[PDB]
């Protein structure tokens, strides 16, 4: 419902994010694909973020 | 018996009490309830912040609803 | 089987309980209520957390 | 092949061996298993507190089972 | 699918191992038994080691 | 739209790239993706240790795949 068009405003957009995992790590960096279960966040290279361990998904700006 | 959850969240966002939402690993966000679904919760500060449920331990209201 | 005999047991009888987070944290109050997936502590507000995030509850004093 | 759970703590709880519960969060509860079912344990010291098997991460005995 | 096999080698040839938990704790031994939520660690005694709290399982030497 | 975890995992295992993985207690692991199933990665360095997705937070490549 809500985490589709969320995240794929911050993709469309282009938007640089903060995503807080669950072990306190923030990650930063650009949306490049997102499915069910995983985020591709691009920042030197392609990481996968599994959705299980994120907590929260910041824009670093007003979207 | 059921179901607590979604009218206490409504009440929040519709009264738009602040809340304190402490997340797994002990950080605190603070903003108003914006809206929410069954995996989500979107946060308002400064900026919309998408929350996920699996990662929220308690949801603080600052003060009572209603 | 056991949880909502538990809670209920505390709930009826307004026992004051620790509950004790994933994160550590204890939370202190009563059991206002309760479902299949949060409860409801009573302090000084009303607050709402997912058993998810439950490691114990641990009642003040023999119940 | 299936299924552990059951015999380990049935063992502990028939045999009123004290055991060590370590959570996931690295708390350390110590106590004897009065009961338990598929979702939490009722561990009793001074008091019988109710923990999550989800928060669960080892149950050490303090001493061999049978 | 690769759970079972890799186990089940650590157990039948008897190797030593750390199983490292969420919470960073690193428990040593043998694996006794498994199954599919748990694994009996044997060290002095046998302690039951839920799988949902296990994140590495490191043999001690190559396998 | 799906699905992007098994061609992510692939790409990295078949060009030998070398990951960190990053557990969700925020320890770092290093290797090479040796195989993988729905449920466990298993990870080379010096021996080949078996991961739990459930407990990794980001695969982090330590250079661009394909």
């Amino acid at each position: 419902s809500l985490q589709d068009p969320f995240l794929n405003a911050l993709r469309r957009e282009r938007v640089p994010v903060s995503i807080y995992l669950v072990n306190g790590i923030k990650l930063q960096g650009q949306i490049e694909s997102f499915d069910q279960w995983v985020i591709l966040l691009k920042n030197t290279v392609s990481q996968m973020v599994y959705k299980h361990a994120i907590s929260t998904v910041v824009p670093s700006r007003p979207v």
